[PDB]
């Protein structure tokens, strides 16, 4: 019964889905600056 080799290939997607765009997918607009200004 091995452990860490099963479902780990499944972080290489799940994990790559969520988790990465919630930092880059609503402040970073905010960092655009196309028609925001002050």
């Amino acid at each position: 019964p091995p452990i860490s080799l099963d479902l780990t290939x499944h972080l290489l997607r799940e994990v790559l889905e969520l988790a990465r765009a919630e930092q880059l997918a609503q402040q970073e607009h905010s960092k655009r600056k196309l028609l925001e200004i002050i």
